[PDB]
């Protein structure tokens, strides 16, 4: 498995989506214990715009490890891009209660509300995120 995942690195690292999935899909039939495989596979989808592929690989990556600050934060994203804005939030919230020090986190935070028109914590989780960096 691992030598398999590590060609799906290598590959994902020169922009090669479509290879590191093909890759990391093989690595995983082998051995599926690893929750950051499944991310990284979830990354490789994203990155193609492929947004339901992604959520669902998330989805078992937060399975095996629901800790993954990071994990939360890129289901959201997924979400997000489909314009499931309350999925969104959701998992955006539950980024930031294990994770609050991303100034960019808050700001999407702040972006799903406004995109569903709640404009009160848009405007709450845009200074949140001002607060942290005010250079945008
Ligand atoms: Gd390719
Ligand atoms: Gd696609
Ligand atoms: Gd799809």
């Amino acid at each position: 498995a691992e030598a398999w995942y590590n060609l799906g690195n290598a590959y994902y690292k020169q922009g090669d989506y479509d290879e590191a999935i093909e890759y990391y899909q093989k690595a995983l039939e082998l051995d599926p214990r690893s929750a950051e495989a499944w991310y990284n596979l979830g990354n490789a989808y994203y990155k193609q715009g492929d947004y339901d592929e992604a959520i669902e690989y998330y989805q078992k990556a937060l399975e095996l490890d629901p800790r993954s600050a990071e994990a939360w934060y890129n289901l959201g994203n997924a979400y997000y891009k489909q314009g499931d804005y309350d999925e969104a939030i959701e998992y955006y919230q539950k980024a930031l209660e294990l994770d609050p020090r991303s100034a960019e986190a808050w700001y999407n935070l702040g972006n799903a509300y406004y995109k569903q028109g709640d404009y009160d914590e848009a405007i709450e989780y845009y200074q949140k995120a001002l607060e942290l960096d005010p250079r945008s």
